[PDB]
């Protein structure tokens, strides 16, 4: 049984010392610990090309897959708390090995791994450990000390899903010589996701219970659910941002749980560069991400929606081109994909800041995270299962015409709620009226 606090005082002149250490020593454990997850995620999707030569792929896999997305949704709901009584040191691992030993159960055993959504429900697990994995990370942060806590997360939102995110087709492909086996090799990632649990385990702490100084080290010293009822229920400009993340996120996952499947369909050279792009799409995303920020606050001084405007163009533009590509995308691609990732996550970020501005005070909180689920959540079930449907009673092509569809639409939405957002200044002026 853990939780377990197990605090006891021992300050000694000079614990500043061991805090310096103590914290440069846990941000990398969280860090990385949480970075881990993202080997187990998307697996399966490089699964699925390797997986279904043989009949199996319906396009229904989409289904399968769409179980992660489900059950980090169900996930969250209650997990928020149970992290909060247990210990981030512990229960960061503990789900993580939890959940990548699961991925283990798949790639190793016939029965459960080709069955026609077995896996559904295997993963869907995968899921509901996946959720575990974050909110510890939350509760550290809280235990790092407060009006520096900006500073850590910067970090950690945007570098996680890539640094992570990005290394699994790398090793896949590796592990295709060691691991001559290729319908299932899937494993191999998961295999060392257990590993980076442990290194996790072993640097994190709690920091309570060997300092014994709740963080002061500089004296800074600091309603219910209603308000998302309240303040962001109706918020008819929300929504609209909501709506249109949803597209967002089904461009970004959509064009890529497929990349390496539909290539090799298709425009098919060889796994070899497949794989090494998958990798490259995702990693891409830091620096370009790193600037869409800075380009948005210096160049379009401050206007979210605006950025997301020149970032989300720019991103159809491209996503088009290589949809128009013959058996000559070879060296199409490899940029295509660089791009298309560079930018994908530029408007994942604004809106969620964009949403900060469209309500009051604390609605900012519930407001900013209301979005990110809203978009996260369908964003994926489309993303990998439509898609997938929106091929088999159609061509291949009209899974582009959702995605590219898909993306022009979250335009014209931004635009809407840019619109929206300055009508509704204009009447605060009707206020003095009566």
């Amino acid at each position: 049984f853990k939780p377990a606090p197990h605090k006891a005082r021992l300050p000694a002149a000079e614990i500043d010392p061991t805090y310096r250490r103590l914290r440069w020593q846990i941000f990398l454990g969280i860090f990385f610990g949480y970075a881990a997850y993202y080997l187990v995620r998307k697996n399966f999707a490089l699964a699925m090309p390797y997986l279904v030569e043989q009949g199996f792929s319906r396009g229904d896999l989409g289904f399968a897959l769409s179980g992660i997305s489900i059950a980090y949704g169900f996930s969250k709901f209650i997990m928020g708390s149970v992290s909060d009584r247990s210990n981030p040191r512990v229960f960061l691992p503990a789900g993580l090995i939890l959940a990548a030993a699961v991925m283990l159960f798949m790639g190793f055993v016939p029965w459960a791994t080709s069955s026609i959504a077995v896996m559904f429900v295997l993963l869907f697990l995968c899921g509901w450990f996946q959720g575990m994995g974050w909110p510890p990370c939350g509760r550290t942060m809280v235990h790092w000390w407060s009006q520096k806590e900006r500073g850590g997360i910067v970090s950690v939102w945007n570098c996680a899903h890539n640094v992570g995110g990005g290394i699994p087709p790398l090793l896949f492909l590796l592990g295709m010589a060691w691991f001559n086996d290729w319908h299932a090799a899937l494993y191999m990632p998961a295999f060392c996701a257990i590993l980076v649990a442990l290194f996790a385990f072993a640097m994190m702490r709690d920091t309570p219970q060997s300092c014994g100084l709740p963080p002061i080290e500089e004296y800074k010293n600091d309603t219910a659910k209603q308000i998302f009822m309240q303040y962001v229920l109706p918020n008819k400009l929300l929504w609209y941002i909501a709506i249109a993340n949803v597209f967002v996120y089904l461009l970004r996952y959509g064009i890529l749980d497929w990349s390496p499947t539909y290539l090799k369909e298709v425009k098919h050279f060889a796994l070899d560069k497949s794989s090494w792009a998958y990798f490259l799409y995702e990693y891409a995303g830091i620096p370009g991400t790193l600037l869409c920020g800075w380009m948005s606050d210096k160049v379009f001084r401050g206007n979210r929606g605006a950025t997301g405007v020149f970032f989300m163009t720019l991103v159809t533009i491209a996503t088009i081109v290589y949809w128009m590509n013959p058996a000559g995308n070879p060296t199409v691609d490899m940029i295509c994909m660089i791009v298309i990732g560079f930018l994908i996550y530029g408007p994942v970020m604004l809106i969620g800041l964009h949403a900060l501005e469209l309500a009051p005070k604390k609605a900012a909180g519930t407001a900013a995270g209301f979005t990110g689920l809203f978009g996260y959540l369908g964003g994926s079930v489309a993303a990998s299962a439509i898609v997938g449907y929106t091929v088999d009673f159609f061509g291949w092509d009209g899974g582009f015409m959702v995605m590219i569809g898909g993306s022009i639409l979250a335009v014209i939405l931004l635009i809407v709620v840019m619109i929206g957002e300055k009508r509704r200044h204009e009447q605060l002026l009707q206020e003095l009226v009566p």
